[PDB]
């Protein structure tokens, strides 16, 4: 009985990793994570150039989730690349590092730089697509021209299997367009839903107050809220993408929100707003259970249930 | 101290109504609703000819919310025109009816009808733009040609005050531009944010089954999921229109879940799943709740603190 998986060239103790974003900005935070039972980690996602974010506070946690706006702080590309070519211990787990430049033009930059660290040492891209191009435009996953656009020009620049990081969708035209873009593009190899549910509003009823400062207290949510929406799209892009790995995001607190993310069919399930709230701890609470709920159903490795979802008639 | 309200030249009791699609189906569910304490109430969405709609089970509910995909089942428009006609009693309390045709054809035939009875009697009437288009094509909301073309062709047939039902947004650019489109008609007067967060899935970890037997399991989400994203569209519409009223819908269980809404701009509160779960009583205990947090920070109106939430600095 085990939680073990070879994917992508690469070898996996557990299905488990942090969400970007989520304790992976400073060496101490990879150094933590590294040392922590997570399967895997990915570092926090970068630009060319350092950057400090939005003003604080940035993001806040509640019972059932988060907010965030916190505007891709991150140390810069020099600072992940270094961390990735001399400072990671791959013995240890499997490293993904997360782009997310705020023009196509940067994101060819750092990938063309990254390519021989990823042969050599093995690093695995992760280009976030949930972010910002031109304001006034959707984020360029909801704009299917910008995203072939990028897909293309990183394919180019890249010419390594890499990931993708996804916003949920949430009407089946967009499910049926988004799939079929992914689809054109043989080097995308993996495909995280999802990114945080985009601008919502929390509002606190004794202050009155939205809790956030940046953006009038617009921000992207996590946890528990998200959860069958998480679901929704990991099942989407399983059915959608035969030829591709799905890896689940969204509203992991526990095993059986693993079991269902995998039942979906997801292959590696990360965990962000849990894993700020709970720390890395939370990790080897979530391979027990995992590994409870399998022993009661008489499951011995993920591949028996992974997408095996039953429907009704 | 009391919570009555004008708009759109009706009185009404207090800000609560069911939402669309909840106890408002048959002549029993819309004389139940009438004998409520809700301040008012909308019919189910309506077609031109009677629809069985999909196969059971086709809603399932959850703690922390709900899942439908009903595929509009009603008695047809004859059905609800009579009721607004001949059955209604208008002495109680308003009544909206919604209608939610296939195409726009089957909605200029509708609104013709109705535009009579609403001129005589004073029913209104809540555009569903939040259906089908489910053929090819992103259904009419996310489509801001389709939702131009609806608004154009229906306030030209309908020409009088009427409102309309939006789905969720989760973009600045979409807010930017879907409110730029209602703001072209002075005749939709409210705009209800929001409709079921579209397709999520829920799946039950025991049965390894998703819950609801249509759409493979995909459903429109409503409950404690969808708080953050009805208060952020809310918000974003109520600072966007100003010459609009903002109807809240989604995931009010409770005085405070209202008293937010409010903060974020509603006028009336829109009650649907918790409606399903604890029934018509709910409507007493929401008023007193909202009284109670009013009487708490010692307001007396809700025009005191509608739309006065709070930004940091
Ligand atoms: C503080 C914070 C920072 C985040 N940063 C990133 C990021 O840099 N890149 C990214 O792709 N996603 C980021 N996310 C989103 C998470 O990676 C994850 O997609 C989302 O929070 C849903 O997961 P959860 O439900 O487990 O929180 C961030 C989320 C939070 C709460
Ligand atoms: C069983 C069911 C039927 C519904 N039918 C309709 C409908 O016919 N028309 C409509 O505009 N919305 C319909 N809705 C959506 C609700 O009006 C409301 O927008 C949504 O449930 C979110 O609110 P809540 O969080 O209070 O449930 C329905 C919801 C449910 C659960
Ligand atoms: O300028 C910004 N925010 C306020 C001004 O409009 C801004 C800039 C870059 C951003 C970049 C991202 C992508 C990184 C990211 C973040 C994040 O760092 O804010 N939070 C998430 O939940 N998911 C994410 O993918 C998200 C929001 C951003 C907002
Ligand atoms: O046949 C359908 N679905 C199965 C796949 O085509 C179908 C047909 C008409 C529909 C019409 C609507 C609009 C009514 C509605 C419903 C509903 O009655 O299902 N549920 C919601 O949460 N919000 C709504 O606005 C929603 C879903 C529909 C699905």
């Amino acid at each position: 009985m085990c939680l073990k998986l070879n994917l992508l060239d690469h070898v996996f103790a557990n299905p488990f990793m942090n969400a970007a974003g989520v304790l992976c900005s400073t060496e101490e935070d990879l150094r933590c994570m590294t040392a922590s039972s997570s399967g895997a980690l990915v570092s926090k996602s970068c630009t060319s150039a350092p950057r400090d974010g939005n003003p604080e506070p940035r993001y806040m946690a509640f019972p059932l989730g988060s907010i965030n706006s916190m505007g891709l702080p991150n140390l810069g590309f020099d600072f992940y690349l270094k961390y990735a070519s001399d400072l990671h211990d791959y013995s240890k787990k499997p490293l993904f590092l997360s782009i997310s430049g705020l023009s196509v033009e940067e994101n060819v930059a750092m990938v063309r730089r990254l390519a021989p660290v990823a042969q050599e040492k093995g690093v695995l891209l992760e280009l976030n697509l949930s972010c910002p191009n031109v304001p006034g435009k959707p984020q360029v996953a909801y704009d299917f021209e910008a995203m072939r656009t990028y897909l293309q020009q990183v394919s180019l620049a890249y010419g390594l299997p890499f990931g993708v990081k996804m916003p949920p969708y949430f009407d089946i035209a967009h499910f049926d367009t988004a799939a079929a873009v992914l689809n054109e593009f043989p080097l995308v190899k993996f495909v995280t839903c999802v990114n945080s549910v985009g601008n919502g509003l929390v509002i606190d009823a004794e202050s009155e107050s939205v809790v956030i400062k940046p953006k009038q207290g617009f921000g992207g949510l996590g946890g528990k809220y998200i959860l069958p929406t998480a679901l929704a799209n990991v099942n989407a892009f399983y059915r959608r993408c035969p030829d591709k790995l799905v890896f689940g995001c969204g509203g992991v607190y526990s095993g059986e929100d693993a079991f269902l993310h995998i039942l979906a069919g997801a292959s590696m399930v990360q965990v962000g707003t849990a894993l700020q709230e709970e720390g890395p701890g939370i990790f080897t609470r979530l391979e027990d259970e995992l590994l409870e709920i399998m022993a009661r159903k008489g499951y011995r490795t993920l591949e028996e249930f992974r997408g095996r979802v039953k429907t009704i008639e």
